[PDB]
């Protein structure tokens, strides 16, 4: 029922958006079909973890009358597609960042449309909901937060706009929090609470802390996999070393390497050269970073498991949905 | 007083946005100063016609108590900077469209921040205004409209996503309406009405029609200047011919050229080659398009002058501000 409902609502949102373009925006069929294909290409195919989290949160909060239920679950699905479309928008923007060219014009246009669609679907489906303004404001603030996170990320290896000054655990956590944790972990949880009209019934502090911790757990595992998981298993080519990213491996290595090992890391980091990437990997391996990875994740897991209990004392149904979100990350 | 007030409010908005980043978003001074410079580079230096239109509309509607006045004029300035920042965002996106590259990453990031800033400044300055929701919805709808206009523009010379099928006056007007007229002419006028709480006191039909007509007048003159005004006088290098744009010159020429002249236009349009661009210019000159330009603009001017009178019958103060907006275009 969750996935089936989520896909049924996608068809509903898509038909609304496309009929609106045809009826109110003067769009010709060739362009409508082009946008149907583009929307399917960019919004479908993933795991829908962000979107499905909204549904899971709402169902927990209404179970713990069928007129309110049907409405809350539909609202949860629209909110879920708002986050999936926001994610689709970020992926398009990232694809331009890693590239009279009409393909680049179309990618920029696609990025703008996908973001505009999050507002169009909200303004329509939640038109007479009293939560519309708060939902829009929290969504916009989270989107802004992500752009700020991207600035921190993209400029991590620079400043005074090659320096390893910002290669610290505190800065790594700043990047993860802003760039990923707010829209991936916090926003789905918050949206599920908004639609359920149960936003003031939860300790936001513990929830924000949980979102940041789960985001941190996810990114550390993501960083390790980028470097060590082979492309056929990973589903992409890992480029963090070449890109000179402020990764968990890089910041952890710099705190435990010797002066000559740091000098060796500095001379080989941020290069496309196969042997320099391999030298970096050798340094991570020899510094027993994969042993430290196990313990770091376990300590984060202990903190997550503890905070869910504090949340469960005042918000039991919500804590079980935060538990399922965690199980999807801990997997 | 208008420009002085507008610039004073810019300093206020800038300091709010930058202090918010420093205090609430964990931003380091080097990045705050970088964003201050980027905001100044992208948002300042223009004529502020869109932003100043908001101020001019508000002042007409409150003159025709100092507590309501001071508030309405400040609100007009924030709305004006929302449109100027929206314009700054479109220009950045256009600059990416005409281009581990950190400069491209930063331009994409700049585009996202400038748009997010329109929401951040609205959510703060209008936090307890009853018009906040309507303002956000009308602004978002206009932004979406512009992205749709960009799709029509960028794909005008294509379809089934080189065809001159879409090189028609009706399609030219569709591009102008969506791509330019809604955010340049309609939005400043609408925002000035919103802040003045005088939105239901005007015939929206005549206003929308005026915005579309002024946008059309502006674009026809802009298209002609792109082709015939030399770069030192124009302030840019005119590239419409090379880019194979659906310009007023191209659509007007195709309706009055002979089969062999159309064949000559088709073989030379959309090329960077100096002699092919010159052949296109020769065709426009020989088809007496600059004679037709004079009459087309005069007919549009007659329609504009007439509709302002209809508007003046029920909304006199507003009509004088629509007259000043028109004088800035007719110049
Ligand atoms: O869905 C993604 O993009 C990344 C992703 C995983 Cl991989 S596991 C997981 C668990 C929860 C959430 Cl919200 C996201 C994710
Ligand atoms: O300001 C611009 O970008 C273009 C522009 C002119 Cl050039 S004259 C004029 C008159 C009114 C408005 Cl709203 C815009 C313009």
């Amino acid at each position: 029922m969750p996935m089936q409902m989520f896909m049924q609502v996608y068809d509903e949102i898509q038909m609304f958006l496309l009929e609106e373009l045809e009826l109110k925006f003067d769009m010709d069929p060739n362009r409508v079909r082009y946008l149907r294909k583009m929307m399917d290409t960019t919004c479908l195919g993933g795991k829908y973890n962000r979107g499905l989290t909204v549904i899971d949160v709402a169902e927990s909060l209404l179970s713990l009358d069928g007129a309110r239920r049907k409405r809350v679950l539909h609202d949860a699905c629209v909110c879920g597609w708002m986050i999936e479309f926001l994610q689709a928008h970020y992926l398009v923007e990232d694809d331009i960042m890693d590239n009279p060219d009409v393909t680049v014009q179309c990618a920029i246009n696609d990025g703008l449309l996908l973001k505009s669609w999050t507002h169009m679907m909200a303004m329509h489906f939640f038109a007479d909901r009293p939560f519309l303004q708060d939902l829009l404001c929290r969504f916009n603030r989270v989107d802004y937060t992500t752009a700020v996170g991207q600035l921190y990320d993209v400029t991590s290896m620079f400043d005074s706009n090659t320096d390893f000054a910002e290669f610290t655990l505190s800065n790594y956590k700043r990047i993860v929090k802003y760039k990923t944790a707010y829209y991936t972990y916090l926003l789905p949880l918050v949206m599920g609470l908004i639609v359920s009209e149960a936003l003031p019934t939860v300790d936001m502090g513990v929830t924000e802390e949980l979102a940041m911790l789960m985001g941190e757990y996810f990114q550390v595992q993501d960083d390790v996999m980028d470097c060590f998981t082979p492309p056929e298993r990973l589903g992409k080519v890992g480029t963090d070393i070449q890109d000179a990213k402020c990764s968990w491996l890089a910041v952890t290595f710099l705190a435990k390497a010797s002066s000559a090992q740091v000098a060796e890391f500095k001379a080989n980091y941020g290069s496309g050269d196969s042997e320099k990437v391999a030298t970096v990997r050798r340094l991570y391996e020899e510094a027993d970073l994969q042993g430290d990875y196990v313990a770091y994740e376990a300590a984060v897991a202990e903190q997550v498991k503890e905070l869910i209990e504090k949340l469960r004392l005042c918000s039991p149904g919500f804590a079980a949905s935060v538990e399922t979100l965690w199980g999807k990350t801990y997997k």
